[PDB]
Formats: structure tokens, C-alpha cells, sequence
């Protein structure tokens, strides 16, 4: 699935992970470490609204 970062756009894609950041590919995004933070705009988890209807 995917989940829009509602600051500035960035897509957490659960196939891509994050992996500069400790994210393998495949990770969810309830997985995510609840510190986990945008890599792009630092915004904690709770800004993320996940691209579903
Ligand atoms: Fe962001």
C-alpha cells in the first residue's frame, strides 16, 4: 500500500521501504518504528493518510 506524507507529498510505498533510513522493502506502514519520521520533511507517522479509499 501506499501512504501520502499530507505535508509536503512524499509516498511511503510499503514495496519501497525506506532503507537509507533502517526500511527494508516490504515494510508496512504500521510496522514503521513509531519515531520513524518523513524522510523528506521530518513529519511523524500521524501525518500519513494511507491512499485507499
Ligand atoms: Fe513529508
Amino acid at each position: 500500500a501506499k501512504w501520502v506524507c499530507k505535508i509536503c507529498g512524499y509516498i511511503y510505498d510499503e514495496d519501497a521501504g525506506d532503507p537509507d533510513n533502517g526500511i527494508s522493502p516490504g515494510t508496512k506502514f504500521e510496522e514503521l518504528p513509531d519515531d520513524w519520521v518523513c524522510p523528506i520533511c521530518g513529519a511523524p507517522k500521524s501525518e500519513f493518510e494511507k491512499l485507499e479509499d
